[PDB]
């Protein structure tokens, strides 16, 4: 036990050794029958003790476990694609012509990719695995594994090593991709047209970055929406996108400066289908995913109780203002930037001791009211949060019959917003700024129908349905410090 | 012949009138009974004249020309308004209607006399105006890529490539998908970043300056070791580079990484995927493409496998009477290189690196041997390709290939070197290469080149929706 770290040391030899031998340690090909899981598949009912010799197989994986037993007898487990099988390695079975038993097999270390020609069976006590006449080193592991149980920061910087050892890891990122394919699947089923736009425009914080050949600052897009606008002006009435979006600000624990999206944009659609949309696509992935409507996940953390978040529809609806309004006891008179407002705002944030942000913009008041208040008001279930005002809500179409608000909303998991999305606003008049890009603008004058259209935050998503606590963990290789 | 600065005007005041009179020009919502391609699914088969006046339907689209023509998903039927039928004033309704506007019907269908067709409006609602003068039929530039709602809206082309463009990719990634392997995303920002000038950004609250992926070979080599023996990725890939009927700064491309398969199976795959996706979108194995602009003739390029192989060396050395003594970078060879370069009168490039020298060699005298079929080029040295793995029997050479179609090259790929002290790059790479990487090929596919001949686009500007262009 405790080796010194020198097991590259002398691996890294014994490798050169090897190519001085006349040996290849890192050969070309092998040409298999048959993936692990597979095999288990076919040969799951054997009765123990139970061979087929006349049945000669070629397998790889992964070394994982060397065990020893006898010394004329030599165990190993041996991993691929998420599953394990024995090997059993028994001098008698042993093709010798090839090789001599004992330096084929003291050869092999833990970590390191082999290939082995063997039949399938069980064991006396029922284990099933491969036995082989004859055990390839295709490429060797040079450093030591952390041990199961083993993992820290290490699994961020280098995932292979998650993926390897902790079975958990594999099926968060499995689950993702998953989820993704479920939501292409239900987008595609009804309709909808998947469209790649530009990750760069020329116009939340941007990342910033040049083009040399062109002499042109560029800016990574911070979302979706506004090309898709203009292709539903195209007349692709069913539209969607699904991938990466760049953020300059703070990272945390919901936070990545890039992280994946889907936007799609529904022409003809309302308000009320993006919910009827919202409350089918969620309670369907989750029963995909788990059979059931319901799921658990440890808010606070593994070491602590886990809650469960109910996906049955419908769920709840909040509207923003009158809840903020009947839960301070408060009227918020429009508008809501006007003076007498504003005021009547800071006052209740200091009043109920939070944090004031500067600017004091009445746009960024209500929000932080909001985020105190009603974000966390359900966790056992998800539920919406709707009906903004038009000065948090510029793409916003104008609510039909209130004044002063828009027809949006947003989808919240145990306080966290997963989902934004709204009637859009079509009306080039109508739009503040527009009196965004000057390309934009100008296609919603050539005429952009009724159109509703949804926001998806795939990782908080992935995140929730994986019980993480943090989207570093379902992103595969997120940016870290040096 | 109008003016459109004014048209603007004139319209936009006819909103502004249209809100005084109580009147709203941009209603929220307007529930259809059916979309137009449904529509002529099931109405294609009436008589001439035959009405199902019993039937009101719902239905929208944006009027296309006055005389109605009204389209939706890249299909047109005909509306005939008529005092009729129209449930009272008439002229007053439509005088207003301009050509682009966006509107919402409730009529019965049916067909012309002249057995078109038709929609027939009880009522006619303005959804959404259409504020500018729209470009006459045969009448589209710069434009269309600018503003490329306009290219969807009048060329039935231009839709067409598009939608071919999601076909091919949702093709493969059921391809892909079928034979096991498992869509990845990796990091589109890296600390360090094929051989290509990077993009290279700021992260604020990392005060640290990144770079844009040049490519996703990287993270899927490291995603093998990890266990993960078919993994793929599609999505963009950014090159600070030339600009030009086959180069786009951004591009689409798609990596897969095939634990176990040797440079072979690739050349099966590439064989296989070609030919297939060619006979899925066309049901032939040949098709048109117009090599030359489309005021020239085309040429037909077959797609039926097995494609040629050329072995890079073998050929330059064949077609130049020439001997290419290794080592390339010897200097004896260089010089040799560059006599050849100049004396058949070829752009010298700076560095005058060998590898740099034979890849020039290359792409004049060898790529465009085939343009009738899609053909690869293997086999190309160590000092090209540093990532490919040492050919097994060839000493000197890879284990690579690359698939060209008329001349312009669409994938990439080889037999993956696994031996991290061969490899002369990711300080965290490298370290996974030490875990141990398993014998691997790994494949990659330029989506827009692809298109690009499948679509019978002369550039790359075509197939791409919104292309970076100067203002
Ligand atoms: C496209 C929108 C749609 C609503 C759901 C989501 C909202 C937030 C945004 C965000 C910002 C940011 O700076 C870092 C993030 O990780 C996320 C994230 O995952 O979700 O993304
Ligand atoms: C994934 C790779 C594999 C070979 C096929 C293809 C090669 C080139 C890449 C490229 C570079 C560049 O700087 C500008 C480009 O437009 C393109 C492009 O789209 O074609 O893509
Ligand atoms: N761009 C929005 C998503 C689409 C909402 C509806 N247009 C966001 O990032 O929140
Ligand atoms: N990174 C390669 C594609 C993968 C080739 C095989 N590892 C390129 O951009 O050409
Ligand atoms: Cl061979």
């Amino acid at each position: 036990e405790v080796d010194p770290r020198l097991y590259f040391e002398n691996r890294s030899k014994f490798i050169q050794d090897q190519k001085d031998k006349g040996i290849n340690p890192y050969p070309h090909k092998f040409e298999r029958t048959i993936s692990i899981p597979e095999f288990i598949e076919k040969y799951k009912d054997l009765g123990n003790g139970e061979h087929l010799e006349d049945t000669i197989l070629n397998i790889t994986g992964r070394i994982m476990r060397v065990s020893a037993s006898g010394q004329k007898l030599r165990f190993f487990d041996l991993v691929g694609d998420g599953e394990k099988i024995q090997v059993l390695a028994n001098y008698s079975f042993h093709n010798h012509e090839k090789g001599n038993f004992a330096e084929c097999y003291d050869k092999i270390r833990r970590g390191d990719i082999v290939g082995i020609v063997g039949f399938p069976g069980k064991s006396k006590k029922g284990e099933l695995s491969i036995f082989p006449k004859e055990t390839i080193l295709l490429s060797a592991c040079l450093h030591m594994l952390p041990m199961k149980y083993g993992l820290t920061e290490i699994r961020y910087r280098q995932r292979y090593l998650d993926l390897l050892i902790n079975e958990s890891s594999r099926h968060t990122f499995v689950t993702r991709t998953k989820i993704i394919n479920f939501l292409r699947n239900f987008l595609n089923e009804r309709g909808f047209f998947e469209v790649e736009t530009p990750m760069m425009n020329l116009i939340a914080r941007p990342f910033i970055t040049h083009h040399n050949d062109l002499d042109l600052d560029l800016y990574l897009r911070i979302a979706t929406e506004l090309p898709l606008k203009m292709l539903i002006v195209g007349g692709i009435d069913k539209v969607y996108e699904i991938g990466k979006v760049f953020r300059n600000e703070g990272i945390d624990n919901t936070h990545n400066p890039e992280f994946t999206s889907c936007e799609f944009y529904w022409a003809y659609a309302d308000y009320n289908d993006l919910i009827k949309w919202s409350e089918d696509f969620f309670s369907q992935l989750v029963y995909h995913l788990f059979g059931t409507y319901k799921i658990s996940y440890n808010k606070d953390g593994p070491e602590n109780q886990p809650i469960e978040i109910d996906f049955t529809p419908p769920y709840p609806k909040v509207s923003i203002v009158e809840e903020i309004e009947k839960v301070t006891n408060t009227i918020l008179e429009q508008p809501f930037d006007s003076n007498e407002t504003i005021e009547k705002m800071i006052n209740i944030i200091k009043e109920h001791k939070i944090e004031l942000p500067n600017p004091p913009t009445a746009a960024k008041l209500l929000d932080q009211l909001a985020s105190h208040f009603i974000e966390n008001k359900y966790n056992d279930k998800p539920f919406f949060i709707v009906e903004h005002p038009q000065i948090m809500s510029p793409l916003a179409k104008y609510h039909r019959t209130k004044p002063g608000l828009t027809e949006r909303l947003e989808m919240f998991i145990c306080g966290k917003e997963v989902l934004n999305a709204y009637t859009e606003l079509n009306d080039p008049f109508k739009q503040k700024e527009c009196f965004l890009d000057s390309a934009f603008c100008t296609s919603l004058e050539y005429g952009l129908p009724p159109t509703g259209g949804l926001g998806l935050g795939i990782d908080r998503i992935t995140m929730f349905l994986t019980n993480k606590n943090s989207i570093k963990d379902v992103i595969l290789f997120p940016t870290m410090r040096p």
